[PDB]
């Protein structure tokens, strides 16, 4: 394992050596442990509340989900525990027939994703412009910096090399510049997945990458129309932590149909940073806080480029597993047998793999299976043995399904079908309200203006009208957030960091319009492209699901809420000053 960890760790030992030791006191039972040296503690056990949405959504004050979310441990405490919990553990090694089946998968699952598409090498000046359309933190000063270029081209060649001096994963700018270069050789190497979009829904079948949240309930209702069983919609307990050194291995076979200079890199990519792995983690101690080094050589690194397409690949390949399982196409005798029957995996997946790949949603460890019967109910035996063992429920114990497509949990989200006051019906992303409001009362970081908060203020404020405009609390704290924040005043920061998020909410231009153009205009499931004139024709979840998702309607809190939330809006807007304000109420029944 040294002769491709050695070099970083060297390195690390090297810059650290004034305060380097081996911590014969260290947690470290699964992973190899190398020395720590000291730091200073990052990060809070709570979270900045957001004032501008806290002022306007009072009623949720005294609401235990709104709460626990201005929590969350950051701090070398927080970040112990966590890693214990789950992080710390071995996955038994699959069976050999397992191993087999797999392995006739991935093969099969890289030559279909690549039929039209060839992988290719990414660039310095894409990862420059995505690195420039993100803030507009320190890497757009790095980027700007020829000296990070230099230094990224040194480590390239160590890479050709089969070496590798710098890319330590993490749980002065020299090390920063180690980081965002770490970075950008795997962006190089593997971004073609995400930045040619491998995984979407036309290239891959069962992806859902690049289709958005307001799509997503669109392709259930799709999935819902092929015959079959229910939809299932298992959970996998710590996805990442569940990736083996045969998944990995599988995963590498994409090297195959790269050109030999891209092939090199990805090798390097593969080998030295995923197959191998060197990270840093924040440990406190009774004499202050360490980072500590350790090494494996399997699981997921959560913060890596490849980190969602690797492991939609690999969650696709291990559902149709499991479908062949359920089909009785795969016995337990199999999975036990080294020397297996090619055969009939082969015949299978040349016949029906397409198809079964069609019955499904899969987003890196999400997935929605619509199988050929309910059989794959008690297909357990490969799930379990390829490590993808279901959260919270024996075993053993048959997974439940659901034969509403609207009950399927997918993304953190359900989703609704609506009828419009035309008639015309509408597929809506939901999720408990709490989750929605708790998220949006959370300011990220420190050192932070009222022009900062108003404006992320404003941010989750036009999510909502876009997103959850069907949620009538949402909609109100939407207008009152929109009313007391000026009119001007540019959304700034990210509302998330989700994949579905395509972020149309980060404009200054009318949510109508951009609601029109996101849910009627280019919405290919929307035959008739008359717009929708008013807010008033846009719809909302029946009251009766609007409250089974979270809503306080009919509570006097709310009633009391909604009734002065004019004063609220007034007393945002003296705080902020003499700005120009546009009253976004009147926009509403009331
Ligand atoms: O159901 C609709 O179509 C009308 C509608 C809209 C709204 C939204 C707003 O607050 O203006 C709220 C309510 C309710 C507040 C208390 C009980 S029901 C009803
Ligand atoms: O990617 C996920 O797992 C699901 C997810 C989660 C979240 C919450 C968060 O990331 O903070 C938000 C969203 C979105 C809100 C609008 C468009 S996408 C989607
Ligand atoms: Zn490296
Ligand atoms: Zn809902």
């Amino acid at each position: 394992n040294m002769d491709v960890i050695g070099e970083r760790i060297k390195r690390i030992k090297e810059e650290h050596n004034s305060t380097w030791h081996y911590d014969d006191e260290n947690p470290y039972k699964t992973w190899a442990y190398h020395g720590s040296y000291e730091v200073k503690a990052t990060g809070s056990a709570s979270s900045m509340i957001n004032g501008v949405v806290k002022l306007l959504t009072k009623p949720w004050d005294v609401v235990p989900m709104v709460t626990q979310m201005a929590m969350t441990d950051t701090t070398p405490f927080g970040q112990q525990r966590v890693f214990k919990e789950k992080v710390d553990t071995r996955t038994p090694r699959p069976l050999p027939g397992t191993r087999k089946v797999m392995e006739i998968t991935a093969e099969w699952l890289w030559r279909t994703l690549g039929r039209n598409k060839r992988p290719r090498l990414c660039t310095r000046e894409e990862f420059t412009k995505k690195v420039r359309t993100n803030a507009a933190d320190s890497a757009k000063a790095a980027v700007e910096d020829e000296e990070f270029w230099k230094l990224v081209d040194r480590e390239r060649e160590l890479h050709k090399l089969g070496k590798c001096g710098s890319c330590v994963y993490n749980m002065s700018r020299a090390i920063w510049y180690m980081w965002l270069g770490v970075r950008y050789l795997e962006f190089e190497a593997l971004g073609f997945l995400n930045e040619d979009h491998w995984f979407s829904r036309e290239n891959s079948y069962s992806g859902v990458e690049g289709e958005g949240l307001h799509k997503l309930g669109y392709i259930l209702r799709d999935i819902s129309k092929i015959p079959g069983g229910a939809m299932y919609a298992d959970d996998t307990a710590g996805w990442d932590t569940r990736i083996t050194e045969d998944d990995l291995h599988n995963e590498e076979k994409i090297i195959q149909q790269m050109d030999p200079e891209h092939r090199q890199l990805a090798n390097a990519i593969f080998k030295l940073t995923y197959q191998n792995k060197v990270v840093k983690v924040q440990r406190p101690t009774p004499t202050g806080t360490v980072m500590d080094i350790i090494s494996r050589k399997d699981q997921r690194g959560s913060g890596q480029v490849g980190t969602y397409g690797l492991n939609t690949f690999t969650n696709m390949e291990a559902q149709l597993v499991r479908q062949m399982e359920g089909e009785g196409v795969l016995t337990k005798a199999d999975l036990e047998n080294p020397h297996l029957l090619e055969k009939k995996i082969t015949q299978w997946l040349e016949t029906k793999g397409v198809e079964r790949l069609k019955r499904m949603a899969i987003s890196g460890d999400d997935c929605v299976v619509k199988p050929i019967d309910d059989r794959f109910a008690n297909a357990l035996l490969a799930l379990n043995d390829m490590g993808k063992v279901r959260k919270d429920i024996p075993q053993w114990q048959p997974s439940k399904g659901w034969h509403d497509w609207q009950q399927v949990p997918f993304c953190s989200h359900h989703f609704h079908e609506l009828i419009m006051k035309d008639g015309r019906k509408l597929v809506v992303p939901c999720r408990p309200q709490d989750e929605l409001i708790g998220r949006a009362r959370i300011s990220q970081g420190a050192g932070w203006s009222l022009r900062e908060t108003a404006c992320l203020g404003k941010a989750y404020a036009q999510m909502w009208s876009l997103m959850y405009f069907h949620r009538r609390d949402l909609r109100l704290a939407s207008n009152a957030i929109c009313s007391a924040v000026p009119v001007h005043w540019v959304p700034t920061s990210r509302t998330t960091w989700s994949i579905h998020a395509h972020h149309q909410w980060m404009t200054t231009e009318d949510m109508l319009t951009v609601w029109n153009r996101v849910w009627i205009e280019e919405n290919p499931w929307m035959e008739d492209k008359t717009p929708v004139t008013t807010w008033e024709n846009v719809p909302y979840l029946g009251k009766r699901e609007d409250q089974w998702c979270g809503s306080l309607i009919g509570l006097t809190s709310r009633a009391t809420w909604a009734q002065n939330i004019p004063t609220a809006i007034q007393q945002v807007r003296s705080l902020i000053g003499n700005e120009e304000f546009l009253d976004y109420m009147p926009s509403m029944k009331r």
